[PDB]
């Protein structure tokens, strides 16, 4: 019942593949770049105009966080015609840009010298990523006697995540952006890192993996009046449509799994095990410290919500999802959107789509209007029987620097923003 609404001067100088017809004919990982030193790399930041200068952001300051916050705000915008935004709060992007051991050097900002009204933002994480040859290509690689190639970067890998590439309104369109991406390059190469991933809903060259985003509508009313949703022509023969359409999406008000409760901090180690067990078996997927699944998956509000299922002593399973409101333009009754994202989860004592089940009863009892996620992990598997109807966007997944065969969503655990 959704409402759907639908050359390269600088990336083909970059270390990607550049056309489709190549990505699908790489066979091994590997990077594309040939090598380089640290000392091969330019110390003094890319030049840029006289009234500008570059800023590494003190995130744990007022005022730093707030003129980050601000310009997202005002410039994050993928769509201005959007009846929706986004709304990035300092203590999302405080999660977002600071796990344990990040670099402060890799969130790279540019303002204005005169006022220090800063325009541009690009940022950096470290994560740590198993990024090696599919487990299929390895398999044939090995029965064509090539398995060593193959299984050359089986290695975790202590790489870069780029997200909120931004460029104020004003700067708009004067190819700002490639230098904001050179600059960060440059940052992250000085660190000895040489490949980084990212995502984008734009098609640039050459995503590895795509994957459609899928909607669970979990307030129908208010999805329905917002237009996010629409009541179709078959619910225009019946009584009471509005209440066809709430007892069609209605959920259960309590959680079908006993045990199930918040996850604490006591339970991290736990759930690292469960997790990393789940993710080793995807072909990309990333490695997670204690400190980072704390990080990343204890309870924060308005920003993380994570449960387990404790059913005496163990934890045996658990889920996450993270909230991301969008404001709402010119609608008389609501103002903002209460969107829950599939975060990270692990099942092993009760099905998959159970465990989600519940996942969408405590969003719902928490207030989220709808739940969202990309067809990544397992999630394609739920959603027929969850009632996901597929949205109009696409995830694109990419490596800098890193040769890399098209491969499913399905077989990528990564999550990212
Ligand atoms: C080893 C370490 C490596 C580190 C770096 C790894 C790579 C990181 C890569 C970045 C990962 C980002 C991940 C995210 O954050 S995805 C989110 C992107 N951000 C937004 O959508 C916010 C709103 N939009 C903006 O702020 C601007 O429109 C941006 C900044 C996006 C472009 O600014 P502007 O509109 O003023 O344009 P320009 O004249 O300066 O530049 C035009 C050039 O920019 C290319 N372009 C456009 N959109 C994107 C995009 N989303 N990723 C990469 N490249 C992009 C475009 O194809 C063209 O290149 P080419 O077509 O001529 O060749
Ligand atoms: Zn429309």
């Amino acid at each position: 019942a959704h409402h759907h609404h639908h050359a390269h001067a600088f990336w083909s100088t970059q270390p990607v593949p550049q056309t489709e017809d190549e990505t699908e004919k790489i066979v091994f990982a590997g990077p594309m770049d040939e090598p380089k030193t640290v000392a091969d790399i330019p110390e003094e930041p890319y030049p840029i105009a006289s009234t500008f200068e570059w800023w590494t952001p003190n995130m744990e300051a007022a005022d730093d966080i707030h003129a980050i916050y601000e310009l997202l705000r005002d410039n994050y915008v993928e769509d201005d015609d959007s009846m929706f935004r986004f709304n990035y709060s300092e203590e999302f992007l405080q999660w977002a840009l600071c796990p344990p051991n990040y670099i402060p050097d890799w969130h790279v900002a540019v303002r204005r010298k005169a006022d220090k009204k800063l325009l541009a933002f690009i940022a950096g994480v470290p994560v740590t990523l198993r990024m090696g040859t599919p487990k299929y290509m390895k398999v044939k690689a090995q029965e064509k006697g090539e398995g060593e190639e193959a299984a050359k970067y089986d290695e975790p890998r202590h790489i870069c995540e780029i997200n909120f590439l931004c460029v104020h309104k004003q700067l708009r369109e004067k190819r700002l952006a490639p230098i904001l991406i050179k600059e960060a390059t440059r940052r992250v190469n000085r660190t000895n890192v040489w490949q980084a991933v990212y995502t984008a809903g734009v098609l640039l060259p050459t995503p590895y993996a795509s994957g459609q985003y899928f909607h669970r509508s979990l307030n129908p009313e208010k999805l329905v009046e917002i237009r996010f949703s629409g009541i179709p022509a078959q619910y225009q023969k019946f009584q009471n449509p509005m209440a066809m359409l709430k007892r069609n999406y209605q959920l259960p008000s309590a959680p079908k799994n006993s045990g199930l409760r918040e996850m604490k901090p006591s339970d991290v180690p736990q759930v690292r095990r469960i997790l990393m067990n789940y993710l080793d078996s995807f072909d990309v997927g990333p490695v997670f410290s204690d400190a980072e699944i704390s990080h990343y998956l204890l309870p924060r509000d308005g920003v993380v919500f994570t449960y387990v299922v404790e059913n005496v002593k163990k934890v045996t399973d658990f889920f996450s999802f993270y909230r991301i409101p969008s404001t709402v333009i010119g609608n008389s009754n609501y103002n903002l959107l209460n969107a829950a994202y599939v975060h990270y989860y692990a099942a092993t004592s009760i099905p998959l789509h159970q465990l989600i089940l519940d996942l969408l009863i405590v969003a719902h009892s928490r207030g989220f209007d709808v739940c969202n996620m990309v067809e990544i992990l397992d999630n394609r598997s739920f959603v027929e029987q969850l009632k996901f109807g597929p949205g109009d966007g696409h995830l694109r997944y990419y490596f800098y620097n890193w040769a890399y065969p098209k491969i499913k969503p399905s077989q990528v655990a990564l999550v990212m923003l």
